C-alpha cells in the first residue's frame, strides 16, 4: 500500500537510535532503515511513498535513494554537513519549493509564529561536525540568519482536540513546535486516527522504538511544557 500511513506503520518496533547520520568522514547519503530517529523515520517513509512502483512490483533501490537525497539535502545537493536540512523549517521549505510537500497549516490556521533559529550554532558541542569545525559553525549561522524572522502558520496546542480536526488527515507529517530558545521544532511523526482519536506514529526516544502513541497527539502536546503546537505538512505527488 503506497501511502504515508501504511508505510509508517511498517516501521513499528524499529529501534530508536540517535545520531544515525553522523559517521566520521564526508557528508554522504546514509540509509539506515533499521535504526531511526523521529526525523529519519519521516524521511524514509516520505522517500518510499514518493517512489513509484516498478512494473514488477516493489521499488527501485536507486530511485528510493535519489528521492531520499532530495528530501534530506538542500535542493538535493550533497555538499558538506551544512547542506543537510538540519532545521525542520528549512526542510519544510525545501519540500514546498521542490514540489513534494505542502504546508497544510499555512492553508488552514490563522495563527502564526515568528521563527527564531540559533540552537545549533549556540550549542555546537552537541553536534559532532560543529564541535570542532569553526567553518561549519559559521556556515550554520548564515543559514540560521536566513531562516530567522519569518512568520509561519501553526496550530497552537490548545486548539488541537483529542479527536483531531477534519483538515488533518491520516498520513500527514506533524512537526511539533517548541518554546526551546533558538529552536523551531522538537519532534515529528505521522498522523494516525484510531477510535476517533488523532494519534501519532513516531520514533520514541522514551520507548526506544517506533510506536503508535498510547494517548492522543493533543495529550502528548499538553503534557510537555516545551511543546507549543504543530505544523501540519502533507506529501504532494
Ligand atoms: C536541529 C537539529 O538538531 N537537527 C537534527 C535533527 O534533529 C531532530 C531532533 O529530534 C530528535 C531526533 C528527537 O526529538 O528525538 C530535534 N532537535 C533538537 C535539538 O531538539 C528537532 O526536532 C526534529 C529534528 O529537530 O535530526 C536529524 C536526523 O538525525 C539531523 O540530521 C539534524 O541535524
Ligand atoms: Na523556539
Amino acid at each position: 500500500g503506497k501511502d504515508m500511513l501504511s508505510n509508517g506503520i511498517k516501521y513499528l518496533d524499529v529501534p530508536y537510535v540517535a545520531h544515525t547520520l553522523e559517521a566520521d568522514g564526508p557528508e554522504e547519503l546514509v540509509i539506515n532503515c533499521d535504526e531511526v530517529d523521529c526525523t529519519t523515520l519521516v524521511e524514509y517513509v516520505l522517500a518510499e511513498t514518493l517512489t513509484p512502483k516498478l512494473a514488477d512490483g516493489d521499488i527501485s533501490e536507486s530511485a528510493f535513494a535519489d528521492n531520499l537525497q532530495k528530501i534530506r539535502y538542500r535542493d538535493g545537493k550533497i555538499d558538506g554537513y551544512t547542506s543537510r536540512l538540519h532545521y525542520i523549517a528549512d526542510w519544510i521549505n525545501n519540500g514546498v519549493r521542490n514540489g513534494f510537500l505542502q504546508d497544510v497549516t499555512g492553508a488552514m490556521s490563522p495563527d502564526t509564529e515568528r521563527l527564531s533559529i540559533s540552537y545549533m550554532s549556540s550549542h555546537p558541542q552537541l553536534y559532532k561536525q560543529l564541535a570542532n569545525s569553526p567553518e561549519n559553525v559559521a556556515k550554520m549561522k548564515k543559514i540560521e540568519q536566513s531562516l530567522s524572522g519569518k512568520e509561519v502558520h501553526y496550530l497552537p496546542k490548545a486548539k488541537l482536540p483529542a479527536d483531531g480536526l477534519p483538515w488533518i488527515k491520516d498520513g500527514d507529517i506533524i512537526a511539533i513546535t517548541t518554546n526551546t530558545p533558538g529552536l523551531d521544532v522538537a519532534h515529528m511523526g505521522i498522523a494516525f486516527y484510531a477510535d476517533n482519536k488523532l494519534l501519532l506514529v513516531h520514533a520514541s526516544s522514551t520507548d526506544k522504538k517506533v510506536v503508535v502513541s498510547k494517548v492522543p497527539l493533543s495529550q502528548m502536546l499538553k503534557d510537555n511544557n516545551k511543546w507549543t503546537g504543530i505544523r501540519v505538512l502533507r506529501m504532494k505527488k
